[PDB]
C-alpha cells in the first residue's frame, strides 16, 4: 500500500456535474445503476480513472453505447477515448451483508445504511471518489416494502411508486452539489420522532429522528439538542439551515460517532438515545455536543467542503471549535474549557509524541481513515481558537463571513480559510500558518524578573518544538501567550509600557524574546498561558505558594483549576519516583490544605470545585513523564485519592450531603452540584471501608438516575468495596438486553484495578451482551482495557499485549478501522522501559506478519517499528 502526498495534489482531469443513482436493494445482492454527466477538463488523451473497491462490474456505457475502451486495474476502472462531454452509465453489484468493515453500504441489525467518508462511496460504485468533485445527486431506491418501509436519501422526495412482488421505490433529490462522501442511504423499519424548527428568516424545517422500533422514549433529548443547535448557529454565527427536512437516523453498528451527510445525518445510537435511567449527565452533554457537531458541519464541511483529504482539519478543527463554543455558551464555559484542555494535554500531546505524529494538515497518508485524529480534530480546534484569540470575536466573524462569501458551494483548503481570516481582519497570519505544517507540541519556557527600583517586570519567553519522527526540522511558531499579573491583594495589575496599555495576549514569535512591563507597583504573581491560549507545554518555576495563591485569587475559573493542576503535577512526579523506590506517598500539609479550602469555600462555583477535586487521569499523568511507568502511575493515583480521603474525610462527607438533590434535572446548575457530590463520593469510597461500602451501596440503590447509580458502581469497582460483586451482578441482571447501557459496565470491568482483570475481560468475550460484530461493544470492553487500563495492559508478564494481538488478529480482517483504533496503545512502545518495549515490538512484529494485513494497521505498525 502506497503513501499519498499533499504536494502531489492536482485538479481532476474530469468533473462529474450530475449523478442519477438507482439502488435495487437487497442485503445479499444490491444492484447499483449510476448515470453520471461528465466533462473533460484535462488533455484529450487523458483517460477517466474511477475509483472502485470490491464491486462486481455488470456494464459500462458512454452515451448509451456499450463501451469497449476500458480496463479494470487494482482499485480502479480506467475508461479511455472519451469525448469532452458525455453520459457515463455503470451498473454494478455489491453485497451489504458481507460488509463487516462498515464502510460503504452495509447492514446494521435489520437496516441497511451507508458510511461514505472518507473513501467509502467507491465501495458502492465506480466514481471520482474525491472531495473536489461535486455533483447534483438524485437517488432512487427500490426495495421490499415489508422489510424496508422507509427508504431515505439526501434532500427531498421527488417521486415514489409501488411495484409488483411487494416492492416499492422512492426517489430523492438534493439540489446542493456535493462530494460523494456526503452521500447517504438508509433503508429499514423505524419509529420516527417528528418536530419542526422555524429559522430566523421563516424557513420551516421538518425534523425527523429515526430510531429502532421501541426507542421513541429515548429520542426527545436529541431532538431538543438539534433545535438548540439550529438556534445557536443562528445567534452566534448567523447561519441558518438551507433545506426543508433534517433527518437523523440512529444506528447501532457504526465505526465513529456520527456523520454529517447533507440532510440525512447517520448517528451512532450512542450519541442519540437517552433516558434518565439509561444515560448519565455526561451522555446527555455528549449527545448535545455530537448533535451540534454534525449540524455545524452543514456550513463548515458541506456548503464549503474540502479540496482533498489532507485539508480535513479545515472542516474538523473548525467544526470542533464550533461544537465547543456551543457547549460552552449553553453550559459552563469553564468546565468545557477544562475538559477540552484535559483532552489536549493527556491524549493529544501523547499522539504528538508518538510514531503517528502529524501536523493538523498532514503531508503524507497511507490510509486516510487513520487521520481522523485527536490532532486533526482537537489540536485543529485549538488552532482555530488561536485565530479567535488573535482576532477577537468580531473580526473572527468577519472572517467566517468572508470565507463563506468566497467559498460557498466549493471545495476549499486550510490555506483559503486562513487567508479569509487575515483579509477580513487585517491581522497578519503568515507566520501563524506554520501551525498547519508543523507537528509536535511546543515547549514554552518562561523566566521572570521584578525590578523594584524601576517598577518593571520582565518576562523572558523561549520556545522550542522537539523533533518528531515525521519531521526533523522544526521552527518557531506564532504563539498567542495570554497573561494576567496579580498584586498581593489578588487584584489585576494593568499591563502597560512607556505610558500605553499593552495587550495581555503576547505575540511570542521568536525562539527567545523579552517583554517588559512598566508601572508594576508590586511584585506580581503571574497567571501564564491563560485559558490555555496556545497548545503548548509551559515550563515556569512556580512556587507552591504562587499556585495556591492563583487557586484562591485568579479571576478566570480556568486558571484556578490549572494552578491546582500544576500544584498536583509536582507531587505526582514526586510520588511516582517514590513508588519506584518502594516508598509510600508523601504530600505536604499545605497541599492538602489547598484542597480543603476548595471544599469549604462557599463562594466557589460547584462546577469548578468538582473539576479541581477530579484528579488527572492516568493518561494525563503519563504525559508528565519521559518514560512512562504505568503501574506506579495507577498506584500513585490510588494512594493520592486515599490520602486525600483520609485527610479531608469530614469535609468530603459534609459536601457530599450538602449537594444532595431529590429531583433529577438535565440542567447546568444541577449537573454541577451532582458532579461535585460524586467527586466527593469517589474520595469517600477510598476512606474507611465500612462507611465507604454503606455510602456507595446506598447511593447505587437509592439513585433515581443513571448518573448517580453509575458513580456508585464505578466507585465500588475502583475501591474494590465488599458490595462490588453484588452491585455489578444487579446491573447485569437488569440491563443485559441493552447494549449501550452494558457498555458502561464493560468499561468498568475493563478498567477494574482487580488483580484478575485480564481473566475477567477474556471471559467477557463470551458474555451475553458482548459481540465482536459491534464496534461499541469492542471499544467498551477491549478498547477500554488496552487504552484505559494501562496498568493491566502493561502487566510485566506481557499478557496484555498478547490479548490485544489476538483481538487484532480477528479485527484486522473483520473491521480494520476499529482494529486501527485499538492498536494505538501498542504504538506507544518507545515511551516505556526496555523490557516492555521489547515485548510490544514482538507483538507488533507478529501483527506485521498477518496474512492479508490491512493498510490501516500496516501504516501504524511500520511507523511504530521504525
Ligand atoms: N465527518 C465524520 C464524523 C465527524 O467528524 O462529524 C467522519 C467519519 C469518518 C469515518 C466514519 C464515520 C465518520
Ligand atoms: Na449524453
Ligand atoms: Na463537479
Ligand atoms: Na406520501
Ligand atoms: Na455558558
Ligand atoms: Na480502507
Ligand atoms: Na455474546
Ligand atoms: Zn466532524
Amino acid at each position: 500500500p502506497q503513501a499519498k502526498y499533499r504536494h502531489d495534489y492536482r485538479a481532476p482531469d474530469y468533473q462529474i456535474t450530475d449523478i442519477d443513482l438507482t439502488f435495487d436493494l437487497d442485503a445479499q445482492k444490491t444492484v447499483v445503476t449510476a448515470v453520471s454527466q461528465a466533462v473533460r477538463h484535462g488533455a484529450s488523451d487523458a483517460p477517466l480513472r474511477l475509483n472502485g473497491e470490491d464491486l462486481k462490474l455488470v456494464s459500462v456505457h458512454i452515451n448509451d453505447e456499450p463501451w469497449t475502451a476500458w480496463k479494470e486495474e487494482e482499485g480502479a476502472l480506467v475508461i479511455s477515448n472519451l469525448p469532452e462531454r458525455f453520459t457515463l452509465k455503470i451498473i454494478n453489484e455489491i453485497s451489504p451483508a458481507a460488509n463487516t468493515a462498515l464502510e460503504g453500504l452495509y447492514q446494521s441489525g435489520d437496516a441497511l445504511c451507508t458510511q461514505c467518508e472518507a473513501e467509502g462511496f467507491r465501495h458502492i460504485t465506480y466514481y471520482l471518489d474525491r472531495p473536489d468533485v461535486l455533483a447534483r445527486f438524485t437517488t432512487k431506491i427500490i426495495a421490499d416494502k415489508i422489510k424496508y418501509p422507509f427508504l431515505l436519501s439526501n434532500g427531498n422526495r421527488v417521486a415514489q411508486g409501488e411495484l409488483e412482488n411487494g416492492r416499492h421505490w422512492v426517489q430523492w433529490q438534493d439540489p446542493f452539489p456535493k462530494p460523494c462522501y456526503l452521500f447517504a442511504l438508509v433503508a429499514g423499519d423505524f419509529d420516527v420522532l417528528r418536530d419542526t424548527f422555524t429559522t430566523r428568516s421563516g424557513r420551516e424545517v421538518a425534523l425527523e429522528l429515526y430510531v429502532d422500533r421501541g426507542n421513541l422514549d429515548r429520542a426527545p433529548w436529541a431532538m431538543t439538542s438539534l433545535k438548540n443547535s439550529m438556534k445557536w448557529d443562528e445567534e452566534r454565527f448567523g447561519l441558518e439551515y438551507d433545506l426543508d427536512i433534517y433527518m437523523i437516523v440512529a444506528v447501532d453498528f457504526f465505526n465513529m460517532g456520527a456523520m454529517e451527510n447533507k440532510g440525512l445525518n447517520i448517528f451512532n445510537s450512542k450519541y442519540v438515545l437517552a433516558r434518565t435511567d439509561t444515560a448519565t449527565d455526561k451522555d446527555y452533554l455528549d449527545i448535545e455536543r455530537v448533535i451540534g457537531h454534525e449540524y455545524f458541519h452543514n456550513w463548515t464541511g458541506n456548503r464549503v467542503t474540502c479540496r482533498d483529504w489532507f485539508q480535513l482539519s479545515l472542516k474538523e478543527g473548525l467544526t470542533v471549535f464550533r461544537d465547543q463554543e456551543f457547549s460552552s455558551d449553553l453550559g459552563s464555559r469553564a468546565v468545557n474549557r477544562i475538559n477540552n484542555v484535559r483532552t489536549m494535554r493527556g491524549l493529544q500531546f501523547a499522539e504528538d509524541a508518538s510514531p503517528m505524529a502529524h501536523p493538523i494538515r498532514p503531508d503524507m497518508v497511507i490510509e486516510m481513515n487513520n487521520f481522523y485524529t485527536l490532532t486533526v480534530y482537537e489540536k485543529g480546534a485549538e488552532v482555530i481558537r488561536m485565530i479567535h484569540t488573535l482576532l477577537g470575536e468580531e473580526n473572527f466573524q468577519k472572517g467566517m463571513q468572508l470565507y463563506f462569501e468566497r467559498h460557498d458551494g466549493s471545495a476549499a483548503t486550510c490555506d483559503d480559510f486562513v487567508q479569509a481570516m487575515e483579509d477580513a481582519s487585517n491581522v497578519d497570519l503568515s507566520h501563524f500558518r506554520r501551525w498547519y505544517s508543523q507537528s509536535g507540541t511546543p515547549i514554552v519556557t518562561v523566566k521572570d524578573d521584578y525590578n523594584p527600583e524601576t517598577e518593571q517586570y520582565t518576562l523572558t519567553i523561549s520556545q522550542r518544538t522537539p523533533a518528531t519522527p515525521d519531521q526533523a526540522e522544526k521552527q518557531p511558531l506564532h504563539i498567542p501567550f495570554a497573561i494576567e499579573l496579580y498584586d498581593n491583594e489578588g487584584k489585576v495589575i494593568p499591563l502597560q509600557k512607556g505610558g500605553h496599555p499593552v495587550n495581555s495576549v503576547l505575540n511570542v514569535t521568536q525562539a527567545e524574546q523579552t517583554f517588559v512591563f512598566d508601572n508594576v507597583y508590586f511584585q506580581p504573581v503571574p497567571a501564564l498561558l491563560c485559558e490555555f491560549s496556545a497548545p503548548v507545554k509551559l515550563e515556569y518555576k512556580w512556587s507552591d505558594q504562587q499556585l495556591t495563591f492563583l487557586m484562591r485569587h485568579a479571576r478566570n475559573d480556568f486558571s484556578r483549576w490549572d494552578a491546582a493542576q500544576s500544584l498536583l503535577a509536582t507531587y505526582i512526579k514526586l510520588n511516582v519516583a517514590r513508588h519506584q523506590q518502594g516508598q509510600p506517598l508523601s504530600l505536604p500539609v499545605h497541599v492538602a490544605d489547598a484542597f480543603r479550602a476548595v471544599l469549604l469555600d462557599e463562594k466557589i462555583d460547584p462546577a469548578l470545585a468538582a473539576e479541581i477535586l477530579t484528579l488527572p487521569s492516568v493518561n494525563e499523568m503519563a504525559e508528565l513523564f519521559d518514560i512512562i511507568d504505568p503501574i506506579a502511575i495507577a498506584e500513585v493515583r490510588e494512594a493520592l485519592t486515599r490520602t486525600l480521603a483520609t485527610e479531608l474525610a469530614d469535609e468530603l462527607l459534609a459536601i457530599y450531603n450538602a449537594n444532595y438533590q431529590s429531583e433529577y434535572r438535565v440542567e447546568h446548575e444541577d449537573i454541577a452540584k451532582r458532579t461535585l457530590r460524586n467527586a466527593c463520593l469517589r474520595f469517600l469510597a477510598f476512606g474507611e471501608t465500612h462507611l465507604a461500602d454503606v455510602l456507595v451501596s446506598k447511593q447505587f440503590h437509592e439513585a433515581n438516575n443513571m448518573t448517580d447509580a453509575l458513580a456508585a458502581l464505578s466507585a465500588a469497582v475502583a475501591a474494590q468495596l465488599p458490595c462490588r460483586d453484588a452491585l455489578m451482578q444487579e446491573y447485569d441482571d437488569k440491563w443485559h438486553q441493552n447494549g449501550l447501557v452494558m457498555d458502561k459496565w464493560f468499561i468498568l470491568q475493563a478498567t477494574s484495578p482487580a488483580a484478575n482483570v485480564l481473566e475477567t475481560v477474556r471471559g467477557l468475550l463470551q458474555h451475553r451482551s458482548f459481540t465482536m460484530s459491534n464496534p461499541n461493544r469492542i471499544r467498551s470492553l477491549i478498547g477500554a482495557f488496552a487504552g484505559s487500563n494501562p496498568a493491566a495492559f502493561h502487566a510485566e508478564d506481557g499478557s496484555g499485549y498478547l490479548f490485544l494481538v489476538e483481538m487484532l488478529t480477528d479485527l484486522n480482517s473483520r473491521n480494520p478501522q476499529v482494529a486501527s483504533r485499538l492498536i494505538e496503545p501498542l504504538i506507544r512502545l518507545k515511551r516505556y522501559d526496555a523490557k516492555r518495549q521489547e515485548k510490544m515490538r514482538a507483538a507488533l512484529e507478529q501483527l506485521k506478519g498477518l496474512e492479508n494485513l490491512s493498510g490501516d494497521l500496516y501504516e501504524k505498525i511500520t511507523k511504530a517499528l521504525a
